[PDB]
Order: structure tokens, then sequence, then C-alpha cells
């Protein structure tokens, strides 16, 4: 079960990469080129992640617990680009963009530590720390980020509501899966955990990528001369 | 002794993070927001460092020598932000800012190698290399950095004299502690070495953070219309 | 044989660093200062690489195969700066510069995995992936990069032809050496592989560095008022 889902991730991320790459190649306009390029690299990174996992790499048995450490290495690179999708579209200021990237980096880094710690009590402490770094991004997203985006696009508040809703709902599912997996309560087996992360990753990357493009289209139409 | 000092670091860095975070939240002005945000992340990173150390993590016994490797990983992230405190306040040019960040990164990276090398002769070679990278930053700080800062703030030369004096004196103490610790002559025990690095870290982060804010206030008053 | 070539690399990169550092120190002009500084750090990084290798570091025996992993860590830092040499001189747009840096990072990262994988079939898969990331940069260099550079310097097309020819020919030799070495067919011994990478590195760093400076001189003369 796990193995097929890892190849599904390879396929889905590769297809995402191909179609964003084609979009980048054909873009009319530097802003469109940038947005397609961000999403290309989000999916190209994840394609590499899923190939490594599908090939059996990136995994260690830590004190008897099979542990996939590689996803944190690539998530550390792909999730800031997803943040940049948001801050590019929202024309977010530098300190708020930096704060989002920094809090996100903190979330991924402490999630890594929460995962690889042999002492699972210590790991769960880092899980809480990582959750608070995520909550920091939630606060920044629904306050400063949203208010700046609505100031920049007064007629497109719904666009950013949808972007934020999709980001926030999907990203909250990751710490839930983590608690269900063998990092937490071990309520689902590895094949199911792998399926869950794969579906989340494809949706949060390919899916959010296409939503970001559709959002860009709506923003540009709203701000046509 | 070591254990209590690691928790003291957790507490001190957490408090620094809280008060710079409050400052960032209430900032009047993008430049103030940026400066508070830099210092928030300096202290938030170090809070994570000290929690990991306090929990017993980040340490390996290398050929019989207890070695804390984690501080180099986080120092690699927090010290460039301290450099950015300086270059933000000094409005330093891009090549000099890049040179400072690059020489600092070189210092931390070779300090890491100096620390983790099992062959302590090789480690001491890297110690000398790291000292020369530090001396490179000294040269850049007291020459190009200072001259640009004084050109940008002709009436605030004392502000940058104090910033530089505090930076240079405090940062020079780190390679001294390193020579006293079990990385060098082992003239102080681990508890004393831990106390020394903890006090240095709190002063160089929380202390320098507050000095950077006070410096900003003086600069803005000097340049009020 | 290997040992002498590693010290030759130390010497050659140190000399490159010294002369670009002198150039940076004496630069007339921010653009010249930037260009000298990029090349200084390219060579300073590689000086550290070669010192570590010369001292016996950065190497592991993986399943009986001596493997130098450290060169990928420093190449990950020095090769983007070589890309920046090109994009600085060509005044390349942000999405194309980002795409070049991203594809290059992908090349080095998957080259690392191709190298350290114990399963050499898996390693060779990553070799192909890395080759395609290189081919991506080739496409970007000879198309978007070149066309932008020629638009920015209509009278200096030959300058960028020479820069690109030297970059492309030299960088293609690296995956050839990799196939000849014990990562691939093991057609040359370690001393010869080490010599090959050392000569390539000195040429691609010190040599390309001096070519970039000469190119800058030609560009500025072509665009003198
Ligand atoms: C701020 C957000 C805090 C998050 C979640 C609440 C509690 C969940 C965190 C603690 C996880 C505990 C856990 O995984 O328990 C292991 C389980 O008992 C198998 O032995
Ligand atoms: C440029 C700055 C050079 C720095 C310091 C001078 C010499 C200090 C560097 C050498 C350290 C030697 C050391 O740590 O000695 C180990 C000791 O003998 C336990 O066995
Ligand atoms: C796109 C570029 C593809 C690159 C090269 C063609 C084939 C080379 C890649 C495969 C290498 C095979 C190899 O190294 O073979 C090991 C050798 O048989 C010792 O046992
Ligand atoms: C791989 C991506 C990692 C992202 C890490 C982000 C870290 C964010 C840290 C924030 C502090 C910096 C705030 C803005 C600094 C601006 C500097 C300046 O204007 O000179
Ligand atoms: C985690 C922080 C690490 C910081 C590393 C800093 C490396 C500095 C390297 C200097 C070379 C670059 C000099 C300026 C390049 C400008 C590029 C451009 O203008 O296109
Ligand atoms: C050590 C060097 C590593 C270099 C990695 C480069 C990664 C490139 C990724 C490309 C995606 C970003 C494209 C441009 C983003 C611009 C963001 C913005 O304008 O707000
Ligand atoms: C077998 C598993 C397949 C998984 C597919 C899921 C996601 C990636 C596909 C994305 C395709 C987008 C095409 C859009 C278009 O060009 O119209
Ligand atoms: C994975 C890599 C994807 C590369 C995509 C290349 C895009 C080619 C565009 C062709 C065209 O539309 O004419
Ligand atoms: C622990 C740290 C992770 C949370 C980071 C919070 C970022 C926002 C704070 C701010 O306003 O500067
Ligand atoms: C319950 C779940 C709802 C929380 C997630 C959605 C947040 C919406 C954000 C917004 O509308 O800007
Ligand atoms: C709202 C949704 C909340 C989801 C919460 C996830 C909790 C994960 C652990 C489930 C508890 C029982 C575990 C077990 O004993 O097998
Ligand atoms: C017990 C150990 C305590 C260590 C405390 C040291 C440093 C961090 C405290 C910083 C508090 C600054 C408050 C400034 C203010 O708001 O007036
Ligand atoms: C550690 C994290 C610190 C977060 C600080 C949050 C700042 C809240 C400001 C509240 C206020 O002043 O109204
Ligand atoms: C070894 C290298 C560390 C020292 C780096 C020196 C930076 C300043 C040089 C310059 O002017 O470009
Ligand atoms: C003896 C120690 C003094 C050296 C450290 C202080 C340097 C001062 C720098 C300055 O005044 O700009
Ligand atoms: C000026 C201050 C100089 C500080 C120098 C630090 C040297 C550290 C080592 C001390 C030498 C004796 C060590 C020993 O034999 O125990
Ligand atoms: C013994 C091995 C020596 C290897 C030397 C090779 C390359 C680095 C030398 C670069 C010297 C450039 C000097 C240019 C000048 O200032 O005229
Ligand atoms: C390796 C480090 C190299 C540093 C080079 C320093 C340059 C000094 C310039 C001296 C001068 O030209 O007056
Ligand atoms: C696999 C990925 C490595 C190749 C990256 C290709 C970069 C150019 C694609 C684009 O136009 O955005
Ligand atoms: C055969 C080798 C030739 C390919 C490498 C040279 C490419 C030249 C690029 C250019 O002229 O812009
Ligand atoms: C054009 C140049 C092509 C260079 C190709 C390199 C191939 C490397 C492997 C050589 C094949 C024989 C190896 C052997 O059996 O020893
Ligand atoms: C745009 C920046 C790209 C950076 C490189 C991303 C490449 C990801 C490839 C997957 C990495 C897998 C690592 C597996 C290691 C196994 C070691 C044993
Ligand atoms: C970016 C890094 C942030 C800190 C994460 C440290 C992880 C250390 C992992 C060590 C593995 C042995
Ligand atoms: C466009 C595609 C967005 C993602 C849809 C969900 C993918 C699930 C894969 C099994
Ligand atoms: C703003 C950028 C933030 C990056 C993340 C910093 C988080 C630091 C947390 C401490 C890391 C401790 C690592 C311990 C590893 C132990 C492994 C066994
Ligand atoms: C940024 C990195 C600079 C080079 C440092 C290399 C450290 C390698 C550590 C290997 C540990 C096994
Ligand atoms: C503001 C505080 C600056 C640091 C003072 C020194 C802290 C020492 C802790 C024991
Ligand atoms: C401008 C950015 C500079 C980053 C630091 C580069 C320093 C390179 C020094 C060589 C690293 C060698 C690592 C050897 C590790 C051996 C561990 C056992
Ligand atoms: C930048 C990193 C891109 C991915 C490379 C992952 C390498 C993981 C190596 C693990 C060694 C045990
Ligand atoms: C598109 C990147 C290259 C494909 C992966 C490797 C194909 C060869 C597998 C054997
Ligand atoms: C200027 C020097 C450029 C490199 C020439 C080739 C160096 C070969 C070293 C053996
Ligand atoms: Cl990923
Ligand atoms: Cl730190
Ligand atoms: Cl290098």
């Amino acid at each position: 079960m796990a193995q097929i889902w890892l190849w599904i991730g390879v396929i889905g991320m590769a297809l995402g990469s191909i179609f964003f790459g084609i979009g980048a190649h054909n873009a009319k306009n530097e802003r469109w080129k940038i947005l397609f390029t961000i999403n290309f690299f989000i999916c190209a990174i994840a394609t590499g992640l899923y190939l490594s996992m599908a090939l059996g790499q990136g995994r260690s048995v830590i004190a008897g617990r099979p542990t996939v450490w590689v996803r944190y290495i690539t998530w550390f690179l792909s999730t800031p680009l997803l943040i940049l999708d948001l801050t590019f579209l929202g024309k977010t200021s530098l300190p708020i963009t930096a704060s989002l990237l920094g809090a996100n980096a903190y979330m991924i880094a402490t999630g890594f530590v929460a995962t690889i710690s042999a002492d699972r009590t210590i790991g769960h402490i880092w899980y809480v720390v990582s959750c608070f770094a995520f909550l920091a991004t939630v606060y920044l997203l629904v306050n400063q980020y949203r208010k700046q985006a609505e100031r920049n696009y007064p007629q497109a508040k719904k666009v950013f509501r949808k972007l934020l809703s999709v980001h926030l709902v999907l990203w909250t599912l990751y710490p839930i899966v983590w608690l269900l997996g063998n990092t937490g309560f071990n309520a689902v087996n590895q094949g199911t955990e792998t399926m869950f992360y794969t579906i989340l990753d494809i949706t949060s990357k390919v899916g959010f990528g296409f939503l970001s493009l559709n959002s860009m289209h709506t923003l540009e139409k709203n701000t046509e001369s």
C-alpha cells in the first residue's frame, strides 16, 4: 500500500511540474512567469522527495520505529515556496513575508526534531512547539497578511478568503496525520499514513498551485485598466 | 551546573523573544517592524537551541569528548541576523553586507568543523581558519561598515562606535571560551563552559537586541525633520 | 597522487581568493566590487573544500567504496555563485535567475544523492536526474539567459558566447569524470579522478573568475558614454 502511494506521489508531482513548467515557458508577463516558476519548483522538489521515498530512501529505523526523515528536508524547501505563492499574490510587506517564512521554517525544523527524537516525550514537546509555530503563521495569515492583501485588492477579498481557507484547512491536517501515525498514537498503519501524507502533499502542492494560478487570473481581471 | 544554565538560557531567550515580539507587533513604522522582527527571530532561534540542549539533545561523545554540535547549527542562523542588525542600522551597501554575512558564515562553519573533528590537531587548524574569518569581519566592520555608517549618519558616529565596540568585545570572547573548553586546553569544566556560552549568548542576543533598539531610537531622533 | 592534487587545489584556490580579494578591496565602483566579491567567495569556499579534503576529511567508505561527500556540500554553495557571475553580467531577469539557481541546486543535490547512495542502481538513477537538471540549465542558458544578455548588450554578443561556451564545456566534463570514477565505471583510479576534479575546479573557479572580470571590462568599455 505504502509503495503504490509513493509512486502515485511521484506521478502526481511530476505531472504538476510538467504543467507548471509549460505555463512558465509560455508566460505572457513577468508576474505570471514568477508565479508559474514558484509552483514549478514546489512540485519539482516534491517529485524528488517522492522518488527518493519510492526508491526506499530517506527512512531510518529509530529505536525500532520506522521514520521517514527525508520529507522534512524537502518540506523545508517546498513549504517556503508555498508561502511565497501567498505573499506574491498578496503583495505582502517585507517584515510580514519574512515573519511568515521564519515561522514556517521554525515549524518544519521543529517538526523534524519532533519526528527524529528517539525519546518520544521530547519529540512530543517539539510537536507542541511546532504547532505553536504553525499557530503563529495562522495569526499572521488571517491578520496582517489578509489585511494587506485586502488593502492591495479591495475588490478581491473573496480571492484571499479562498486562498487562506484552503491553505489553513489543508495545512492543519498535517499535524493531525502526524498524531495518528507512528510519531504519535500509531492509530493508523504506515500504509495509511503514507497515503494520507501523499494525498495531502499532492493537494497542497498541485492543487494549491492551480488555485494560485486561478487566483492570479481573478486578481488581474479585477485590476484591468 | 550545566543543566541549570541551559534552562537559564531557555528562559532568557524566551523572554527576549516575547519582548521583541511585542515590540514587532506594536511597531509604528516598517523600519521599526523590521528591526524588532530581526531580533525576535534571533532570540526565537536561540530559545530553540537552548531547549534542545536543556533536553539533552544536540550533543555527541566524539572519541570520548562530549561535544555540543547543535549550537553551530543555530548560530549559523542567528549570527547572520545579528550581522543584519548592524547592516540594517548602518544602511550598509550590498557588497559589504554580503561580505560580512559570507565571512560570518565562514567563521561559524569552520568553527563547527574545528569542534567536531576527532583529530584535534585538524580541529585546531580549523580554529585558526575560523579566527581569520572573524578577523575578516573585524576589518570590514571597523573600516567599510563604519565609514559607510558615519557617512549615512554624520551626527551619530558615537552610536556606531558603541554598537561596534559591544559587538567586537563580546564576539571575541567566544573563541576564548572555545580555547578554555574541552575543544582546546580544557582549562574549565563543562558546567563552567556551559555557563560562559550561556551568558555570552544571552548578552549577544537579548543584550545586543536591546542596544540595537536604543541605537535605532537615537538614529531616528538625530534624523528627525 | 591524490594527496598532492588536493594540496594543489588548496594552493590554487587560495591564490584565486587572494587576487579576487585584492581586486574587491581596490574596486572602483559597486558593480566591480560585487563581481570581485562573488569570485572571492567562490574561491574562498573551494579553498575550504580543498583544505578539508587534503586533511583527510569529507570522505566515507560506503559499502566498501571510498566516497568524497564534502565536495557536494561546498559545490552547493560555490556553484550558485558561479551562476550569479553569469546572471550579474547578463543582467538576467528574476524568474530566469531563480530558475538557473533552482535547477543548479537540483543538479548538485541529486548529484550528492547519486554519489552517496549505497545502491548504485539507485545512485545511477539520480545521476540521470542530475543530468536532466543540468540540461535544464543548458536550455535556460542558451535561450532565455543568452537572449536577455544580447538584448542588454547588443554590441557584446561575443562576450556572452565566450562565457557560455566556457561554462557549458567545462561543466559538462564533471558528469563525465563522475562516470569514469568509482561512482560509475571506475575506469580511472582515485588519484586520477582527484586530479581531474581538481583541475576542473581550479579552471571553473579561478579560470572562470578571471574570464568574468575580463568580460566585465569588455562590457563596460562597450557601454562607455
Ligand atoms: C529556506 C527558506 C528559509 C526561510 C527563513 C526565513 C527567516 C526569516 C527571518 C526574519 C528576520 C529578517 C527580517 C527582515 C530582514 C531584512 C533585512 C534588511 O532589510 O536589511
Ligand atoms: C544563512 C545565511 C548565509 C549567508 C551567506 C552569505 C554569502 C555571501 C556571498 C557573497 C557573494 C555575493 C555578493 C553579492 C551578490 C549579488 C548578486 C547580484 O547582484 O545579482
Ligand atoms: C544556496 C543557493 C540555493 C538556491 C535555490 C534557488 C531556488 C529557486 C526557486 C525558485 C522559485 C522562486 C522564483 C522567484 C520568487 C520571487 C518571490 C517574490 O517575488 O516575492
Ligand atoms: Cl517536498
Ligand atoms: Cl542560536
Ligand atoms: Cl567548492
